[PDB]
């Protein structure tokens, strides 16, 4: 649409600076931060965003697919929960498929991720496919890996934005975000709304 | 302390424009920065540098002169000397320049200057998972074996310090497929100056946004 930005990928931080500000413990700081993160889905589906891909950094979800399913939003969890217990990834999967014929915006929350994990869970597949006798290493290019990390089916993350100051990546995505705009802002995640958001998206829309 | 910055160099051409001059002055004073650059990453204790030019046969008897002419200078200046990137269709002269370059300086000690030559991250990344898929099909290597350790062992610069610091030049905010796996937790710097006019002023500045943060 308008923006030209279809996948905005989010690195959420500073929760803790935000409630330490305040003097409130961190409890304060994650209800805030949650109110946040509300904030930007309602944003993002009420802005032809096609996907939001959010991740918490820490310098250290029942309830919500009900609302989510009823705001027409799709939801995917990135990240290895491969470790879970074997309840969770169910409820986890139950929450997706609940929502996988949604048509609105399509919600990506990593849990337990990290790119270079990402990319190795990719290898993985490919190294089994190899065992298989079906694949030769030399027919692996880069589409065929791309195919394999998280999120492929998506459009390309367009955006990255980080917000709490830091200037890293910190392992989130790696391979996915090889061509995109990079948005960094000194605003904490709880103070994040929607003037700012628009405020990177003309900032994506006026750069590229 | 940062060890290994590496910088994404853009901004020649339309530094060209702003003079009102042709393409081929930006190189020239492309080239004037890169010098600078180098020689202040050596003067002041950094580890490695790495440098990839930006752009929107010829280039390759430059890249041969270029060598010709400067390697000399960096063996004398204690700098050990690599091209990272995708070389294999390089005309075998070329080829064969950048090996005895890299030989000739292999053991120097002090700066290590990684030149990405036709580099791409998501490239370097499928090289590493090439190797691996041949250890797995000989039978050596079990699928589930692979894990970031390995995998890392097999990307380009797995031998140096991590990259610390990643700087790019010339106002756009993107790493446009130049490092990735390597970049994961390096500091993210970024800077309108075009860079025939980086300079060592903005190099430190960039240092001490390393530093303070
Ligand atoms: O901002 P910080 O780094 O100071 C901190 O609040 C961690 C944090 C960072 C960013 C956002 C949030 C936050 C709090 C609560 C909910 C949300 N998002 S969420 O509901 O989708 C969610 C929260 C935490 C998660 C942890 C691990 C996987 C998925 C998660 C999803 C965001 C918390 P902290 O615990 O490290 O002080
Ligand atoms: O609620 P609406 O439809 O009235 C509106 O907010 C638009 C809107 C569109 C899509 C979704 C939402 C919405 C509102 C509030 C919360 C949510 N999602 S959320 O922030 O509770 C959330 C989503 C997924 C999570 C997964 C794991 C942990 C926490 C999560 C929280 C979605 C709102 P509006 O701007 O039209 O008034
Ligand atoms: O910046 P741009 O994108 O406007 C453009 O100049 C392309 C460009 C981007 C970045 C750097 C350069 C540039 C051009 C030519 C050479 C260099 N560096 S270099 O290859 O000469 C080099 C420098 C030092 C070396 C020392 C020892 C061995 C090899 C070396 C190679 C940089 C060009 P353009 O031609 O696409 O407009």
């Amino acid at each position: 649409p308008a923006h030209g930005c279809r996948h905005v990928a989010i690195i959420m931080d500073g929760n803790g600076r935000w409630a330490k500000k305040q003097g409130k413990i961190r409890a304060f700081g994650h209800k805030a931060g949650a109110k946040s993160v509300r904030r930007a889905v309602s944003f993002a589906a009420n802005n032809g965003i096609e996907a939001l891909t959010l991740y918490a950094f820490s310098s250290e979800l029942d309830s919500e697919v009900k609302s989510l399913h009823r705001h027409n939003v799709r939801l995917r969890i990135i990240g290895d929960t491969s470790r879970f217990n074997s309840r969770l990834q169910e409820r986890i999967r139950k929450s997706e498929a609940l929502t996988a014929g949604n048509t609105g915006l399509t919600l990506n929350i990593a849990a337990n991720y990290g790119g270079r994990w990402d990319i190795v869970q990719g290898v993985r597949q490919l190294a089994e496919k190899v065992q298989q006798g079906n694949l030769q290493p030399d027919q692996i290019d880069e589409e065929m890996l791309n195919q394999h990390v998280c999120m492929h089916e998506l459009a390309p993350v367009d955006l990255v934005i980080r917000t709490g100051g830091e200037h890293r990546i910190s392992n989130f995505l790696l391979w996915q975000i090889a061509y995109a705009e990079l948005y960094f802002t000194d605003v904490l995640w709880p103070d994040f709304d929607e003037q700012d958001f628009e405020g990177a998206l003309n900032a994506f829309a006026n750069r590229e």
